[PDB]
């Protein structure tokens, strides 16, 4: 019974219409062929599959370098007084970020120190809080970092948590923190809100202290049109829907306006639903690919369900001119969205290079709808993580994918190894308009790599940005927890190969499918 638009694409695909089932015909007849972008540039079903295939090929342009496992240590500053138990413990440290210049993104020099903010917590506990660390500016030793303690103090609980964001210097050399306030009092849901506070520090004989936290307030927690609200999520969640309102990255443009680029899901502008399975725009391949993808999605309940709930977004908003008490001045449509394709894209980050804006983000591909693609990544590598990336001619402008699909970095070792990494976060490099330093955390949380193997700071490595919108991983590598690249920072001892990327025993260890599935 095909209608004529469907007829059209079946023929172009080289498909014999007489081979189609009633259900296949009915599905193709529902297909909406509109070409209008409703929610920014999309990671299409085809882009995602291409990202996965690239990860599977283990292409040298994009793979995370191998790290020499034997060199890897827990960060000494991650042994510290815990925010919740008030007792000194060895903590997992994961998502971390330096205090940056709000304009250039460079690691800031604060009175001769570098400053970092980090999520830490006790392995295997629900313990999500942020801590302030310092080292001498340009110092290259993991072990020279010191932990000031939890920004929001001791006697904390799981009822009110802090998740990731960003941080910059204010005019008076106070720090403006952007973070995620999480309230779990409504039946332990992770009700996430973008929050901000001003930090006042003191410097005394090589000792940095947190003197005061001021102006702590909620900036934004979603509107309902551009970005999903908690109430919206709660109204329809029977357990298949993610909730995301986090990882706010602050950045100031040439004209002096501050923006937040952040992780969320779309709202009613272009909302999740079964209807997204029937939006042609979302597929992004040729006719054969799109149709094959439609039929695959409808024939597997897990893929159909995931596609029905997928609507990750990278959002943007403009702030007012009050440095110390930022409030939303304007909301916009997402820079990127992934309706039908993924329900999690994290740590969005913008780096200004030359006259361009590069938008990066990390994602676990097993948050995607295409089970085949991410399962195959799991079989190839033992993990499914990636950094993706896009470029625009202006901060709010239209972002276009790098390396065709958006792929930039792909997982290279199993999620349960010591040298596994996640939360790729690129930092500019002084004097270079075509390189960023890629930082990440190493060793997945909660002891999945073994007793005493805490999440720690990875060795960092350079990534080259080419003028034709491609990227190239470079073999240049630092010590663990280096935020600042210079000639002095390279350490060849950290470089691994497939063999030395594993500690003894680790090659022969089963996968942890609870973690990567
Ligand atoms: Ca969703
Ligand atoms: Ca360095």
């Amino acid at each position: 019974k095909l209608n004529k638009d469907a007829e059209n694409v079946v023929k172009k695909a080289g498909i014999d219409p007489n081979s189609l089932t009633d259900d296949q015909i009915k599905a193709l007849n529902k297909m909406n062929f509109s070409k209008a972008a409703k929610s920014g540039t999309q990671m299409t079903y085809n882009d995602f599959q291409k990202i996965a295939d690239t990860l599977i090929k283990q292409d040298g342009r994009y793979t995370v370098p191998f790290f020499k496992a034997s060199e890897i240590k827990n960060m000494p500053a991650a042994t510290t007084k815990d925010a919740q138990t008030n007792t000194i413990e060895p903590l997992d440290v994961w998502d971390s970020w330096p205090v940056q210049d709000v304009r250039t993104g460079q690691v800031a020099n604060w009175n001769g120190y570098q400053l970092v903010i980090a999520m830490m917590g006790i392995p295997n506990q629900n313990d999500n809080h942020i801590y302030l660390l310092y080292n001498k500016y340009g110092d290259n030793e993991l072990s020279h970092w010191k932990n000031v303690g939890p920004i929001f103090g001791y006697n904390s609980t799981a009822v009110s948590q802090e998740w990731s964001g960003s941080a910059v210097l204010n005019s008076d050399n106070s720090i403006q923190l952007f973070y995620t306030r999480v309230d779990t009092s409504d039946n332990n849901t992770n009700h996430q809100k973008i929050a901000s506070a001003t930090l006042y520090l003191t410097d005394n004989n090589g000792n940095v202290s947190l003197a005061q936290v001021a102006n702590d307030h909620i900036v934004f927690e979603g509107d309902g049109y551009y970005y999903q609200t908690y109430d919206q999520w709660k109204a329809t969640n029977k357990g298949a829907d993610n909730i995301a309102m986090r990882d706010a990255h602050v950045i100031e443009d040439d004209n002096g306006d501050r923006y937040l680029v952040f992780e969320a899901s779309t709202g009613l502008e272009n909302y999740q639903g079964e209807d997204q399975i029937y939006n042609w725009l979302n597929y992004g391949g040729d006719d054969a690919f799109n149709i094959k993808s439609l039929f695959r999605i409808l024939s597997n309940d897990d893929i159909k369900s995931r596609a029905t709930w997928a609507n990750a977004a990278i959002g943007i908003l403009k702030l007012n001119k009050d440095e110390k008490n930022p409030k939303v001045a304007e909301l916009y449509s997402p820079l990127i969205s992934a309706p039908m394709v993924s329900d999690e894209i994290e740590r969005p980050n913008v780096v200004k290079l030359g006259n361009k804006y590069y938008l990066f983000a990390a994602t676990r591909l097993n948050w995607g709808s295409n089970d085949d693609a991410w399962m195959n990544a799991n079989y190839a590598v033992g993990d499914n993580v990636a950094m993706v990336g896009y470029v625009a001619d202006s901060l709010t402008g239209s972002y276009k994918p790098l390396n065709d699909s958006g792929v930039v970095l792909t997982a290279s070792v199993p999620a349960n190894w010591r040298t596994a990494t996640y939360s790729y976060y690129a930092v500019p490099v002084a004097g270079k308009d075509d390189q960023v330093l890629v930082t990440s955390y190493m060793t997945n949380r909660n002891g999945v790599a073994g007793k005493g193997m805490d999440s720690t700071w990875a060795p960092s490595f350079l990534l080259q940005i080419n003028p034709d919108n491609t990227t190239t991983v470079l073999a240049k590598m630092t010590n663990q927890g280096d935020w600042i690249w210079d000639d002095s920072s390279e350490n060849l001892d950290m470089i691994g190969d497939l063999d030395s990327a594993a500690l003894p025993g680790e090659r022969d260890k089963p996968v942890d499918w609870d973690l990567i599935g």
